[PDB]
């Protein structure tokens, strides 16, 4: 029988990954659109507002970072006298004490299948300096990307269909895309709306026992800290509740903090789960616990690059082998990505100047986001019917829409969730692309989109227009 | 609800990876040692004979590749004049052109998921240059190497532990593991030794019939050329047969050609399915077929770069949305693989200063490892007890042991496949690490083991001499 979607594999197709998904293939239409036709459509550019991918929009590469990495890439560079004009100084220190620490110099080669030695050093070396804790280099993966970490663990504990994760709602849709692919269950925790996404630990436990009675062995619990599409940071004493209840529901903890060096209210800041755990006292029994961290993310951003890492501690060897043994299968993850997660984990000390520049980077950079996270939240929180929460972090608002019902209706005859209706039509109106409330997964009844917060400052109030202009016409048929 | 190897998912335990497995744990023990306590070893190095990882040994990177890759990944380079002194003027260009095919000129952004337009553009290209049939961008999906490539086809095609894959035995583990890793079933087609690992296609009509029998539906055919490890290079004659096959007994064609550019013998060129299908006239339909390419092989690898493609072919849109659903989630392949992937396809070609640089070191590298093939054959030869066909491509040797009875005895009561006894004991008294054939599987009652190529061409000598007095040691020990 000829390869058909009837016949593929039932995780492939119950799998759905919102981000890239029907919204953007209907962008790509109407991008060949205006090649092909210029004028027939009513905007001129296709504005990406569903990714959080800043570079595409206005940012900059570090520089820094892009000199090391154009050195280690070729490093005959470094036996000439000149490079001395174009690079930096401690760039070419940065190189050198890199390119010693591969075994041949060999920067081609694959790597221990952890990532080079040192490179994950230095990277424990970075989370003690961030924690007041310890850290070991045998409990760093380095990894293209965070995306394959999370894999790997639903890979491991998820054994049956019957095996389930709790996950946020609303989640960032790698883990309910991932969970569906190792074809286990999805135990959803509701995050408080009106409690500006307060994570509470009864609503958690409560729906723990719902998922048991059901028949559901529940593996593990994901945070996402700071969150991904809400964008709150967790709290000091409420991250105490997360690892006491863990412990005494044998639970193992996937803490996903990709976004921490993503904070944009004075009031808090971030806090590891692995200085959660080793202040409570854990050494093992620790729960088992493994912490995410990208490159992709925070003022870096890097995301092509394909650099991060996950930490593990809590689980014996010999789970650790069977680790190991999953990792193992590609190899080792790409080295300009290994690097990179070191650099991002070691910045410029201010022992040098290159680190001035770095600070003025990174700061500015930084102001940058959250000067243009409150923009888009007051412009939304103005429009009829949508109100827009305070983003703590992150690079996403979530604003939430009150769809009319002959919005609901007209969506249910074109046979779409109403969340994708209306992202549907405002990329027909304004060339904006923004991901629908749904397959973020939220509360039955509300109904929201998630728009980065990623396009380049002077371009957003003109981008507020496009949009409000197409709002009201929707609620003008609508309500 | 502790964690632990008894409640792991069973497709993670049933799961083997020997290029990686036990030996490679022990070795890796004792180079610690080495450190640690310096006389203690019987040997004072440990020699990685144990993966295809040319860079490890000797081998150095092409000079082009690696300029063009430093400016792409340092691109403000551009604009001052040094470099025309530092990099030549070819690369410059090609930078330059390579950095507009990137939508924002933006180099850590994530691409569209099947990569970079305009490089899929450019690998179209070399791959009509290749057959002399055309070839598109669309058809193509740039990956973290070939590897993920390889779990992605697994992931779509297994539904089931009824679900299964004709794979040539010997066969280099990633097959073997990733249908472990999917639940499905792998189904073993015997190549032939002594006809130069032959593969007919009335034996592997055999293996088919026999496994549909026994209930399992087999989707698909796994043909590697060049061969890993058994290096032999398939003939026109014998690959039109497969295509037939293919097409009568309804199976996806999965082609792993890694080694494309590994050929050192005047005797065969390479000929890719891609050509001996369209060669017999087939568009869509014509038969379902999958092809994989990789940066880490041939000449120029580079397998820390993580770079490669599979071409698509013969699959129907929404088939093609399917795939395209499963790699969209993880994002994208790392960009600077994906440049490198262009250049390797589209290399310099009789224009500048840089290729005749390019080929003289383009013809070094091959030929050292043709020299290389030549010696470690009669190397193996000349050792009694051992016998070593002809490696006609790739970077390996796949020696038969012929171990005594009493060596067998001794296995088992170490508990260890009789390959995996010696290659320890080899290992222990030498520092040489090699993969043993249970590991790539071979035909019961038969004994086998993988060393590499790869070790620069002074350290041969040394390395059999060692290799030498251990094993007729070994042997009349075994006696
Ligand atoms: C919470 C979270 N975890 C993990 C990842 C994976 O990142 P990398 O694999 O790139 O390291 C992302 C990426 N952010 C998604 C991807 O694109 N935009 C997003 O919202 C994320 O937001
Ligand atoms: C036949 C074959 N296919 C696919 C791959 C995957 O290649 P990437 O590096 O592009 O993912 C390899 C790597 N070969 C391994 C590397 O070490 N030993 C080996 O034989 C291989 O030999």
């Amino acid at each position: 029988a000829t390869v058909a979607v009837d016949n593929l594999n039932p995780k492939v197709l119950k799998c759905e990954y919102a981000v890239r998904g029907e919204i953007v293939i209907h962008a790509q239409r109407l991008q060949e659109q205006l090649k092909t036709q210029p004028g027939s459509l009513p905007f001129d550019e296709i504005l990406y507002c569903n990714i959080g991918n800043p570079q595409s929009l206005g940012q900059q590469p570090v520089t820094f970072f892009r000199e090391v990495l154009a050195l280690c890439d070729h490093p005959d560079l470094l036996q000439r006298e000149e490079i001395k004009t174009l690079f930096s100084a401690d760039s070419i220190s940065r190189a050198k004490q890199i390119l010693a620490m591969i075994p041949g110099r060999a920067t081609g080669a694959y790597s221990h299948s952890q990532g080079i030695h040192g490179l994950r050093d230095a990277i424990a070396s970075g989370i003690a300096s961030r924690d007041g804790f310890p850290a070991n280099a045998d409990d760093i993966f380095l990894t293209d990307g965070a995306s394959p970490g999370v894999h790997l663990m639903m890979q491991l504990l998820i054994r049956n269909e019957k095996d389930g994760i709790l996950v946020p709602i609303p989640q960032y849709p790698l883990y309910s895309a991932s969970i569906a692919l190792h074809g286990g269950a999805l135990v959803p925790y509701y995050l408080n709306e009106s409690t500006g996404w307060g994570l509470e630990t009864s609503d958690v436990k409560k729906q723990l026992e719902d998922a048991r009675s059901r028949g559901i062995n529940v593996r593990a619990l994901v945070v996402i800290n700071p969150g991904n599409p809400t964008g709150q940071v967790l709290a000091e004493e409420n991250q105490y509740d997360i690892v006491k209840f863990c412990k005494n529901e044998g639970l193992v903890l996937l803490a996903d903090e990709v976004y921490q060096e993503n904070i944009y209210v004075d009031n808090k800041k971030f806090h590891s789960f692995k200085k959660i755990v080793r202040s409570l006292g854990y050494g093992e029994e620790d729960l088992p616990l493994v912490s995410y961290q990208s490159v992709s993310k925070g003022y870096y951003g890097e995301c092509g690059k394909r650099g991060g890492y996950f930490e593990i501690t809590g689980f014996s060897a010999p789970v650790r082998e069977q680790i190991y043994k999953i990792a193992s299968v590609n190899l080792c993850s790409n080295i300009t990505g290994q690097i990179l997660a070191s650099l991002v984990m070691n910045p410029p000390k201010a022992s040098d100047e290159s680190y001035a520049s770095y600070k003025a980077e990174k700061d500015g950079i930084l102001a940058s986001l959250a000067r243009r996270a409150k923009a888009l939240e007051h412009a939304f929180n103005k429009l009829e019917g949508i109100t827009c929460n305070e983003a703590e972090g992150a690079m996403y608002v979530f604003p939430q829409i009150c769809l009319p019902q002959k919005a609901i209706e007209a969506a249910k005859a074109a046979n779409k969730a109403p969340d994708a209706f209306y992202a549907l039509r405002l990329l027909e109106s304004t060339g904006i692309v923004v991901v629908p409330g749904s397959g973020f997964g939220q509360v039955p009844g509300t109904w929201h989109f998630r728009c980065t917060i990623l396009p380049q400052e002077d371009k957003i109030p003109a981008v507020i227009s496009r949009f409000t202009v197409f709002h009201e016409a929707f609620m003008s048929e609508y309500r």
